[PDB]
């Protein structure tokens, strides 16, 4: 649904060959109303044994466990959301001490603590405009692809620390460049005004990744 929408929006921008305008006028495509509310600021791949832990930009943490269940810890440090393999959601607190979930809670706290001490925040200096969980993820040789339950797809490129945050609702893309500057564009407006070569090649790659998400 949202992925198929994202796929058309990307194809449409890419088919416009936006980096080949006489003069590119990217800035005209910026739309502050489209700035994403959530993105992944930190992640830890422990998929060999436990799963994938992550931090969202609000400092909440989540884990997609290998058993395909999900656990989210809100930034109050006590409130939890647990999502079953079947997708059923429920809310509870660490301090309630639920025997059945103590292992998963302890794993999540490990992830939170490790990210806190040993990783830096992506998008730490970003002007703000339902908290999502991680629906699926995968890695390629050059990027990690993160698909959130709100429809957003985030792609983090390894070689140069550049990132894209795509929203299919807003039909928008946020680009985090090598200098850590952030900008949010309306995709339809990049078609009209053009964009630089580096955003253009990344949006081509983004399309390939959205294809991958759809075939999987």
């Amino acid at each position: 649904c949202h992925l198929s929408d994202m796929l058309q929006q990307l194809h449409s921008v890419n088919a416009s060959k936006p980096s080949e305008r006489g003069l590119v006028r990217q800035e005209e495509a910026e739309d502050p109303a489209c700035i994403p509310i959530f993105w992944v600021s930190k992640w830890v791949d422990y998929s060999d044994k436990y799963g994938l832990g992550y931090q969202l930009c609000d400092n909440s943490v989540g884990v997609l466990f290998n058993d395909s269940t999900r656990l989210i810890l809100y930034n109050d440090g006590d409130s939890l959301q647990y999502i079953e393999r079947d997708g059923t959601e429920s809310y509870l607190t660490v301090s309630s001490h639920p025997n059945s979930l103590m292992k998963k809670i302890t794993l999540l706290k490990y992830f939170r603590n490790y990210m806190s001490e040993h990783l830096l925040k992506a998008g730490a200096n970003i002007t703000p405009r339902r908290l999502p969980y991680l629906r699926t993820w995968f890695r390629t040789r050059s990027a990690i692809i993160l698909h959130l339950s709100n429809g957003s797809v985030q792609i983090n490129f390894f070689q140069d620390h550049t990132k894209l945050i795509l929203c299919p609702l807003m039909a928008a893309v946020t680009y985090i460049d090598e200098k850590r500057d952030f900008r949010t564009y309306r995709l339809s407006l990049l078609e009209e005004y053009g964009c630089c070569k580096e955003l253009a090649s990344r949006l081509r790659y983004a399309r390939t990744m959205v294809d991958k998400l759809l075939s999987s």
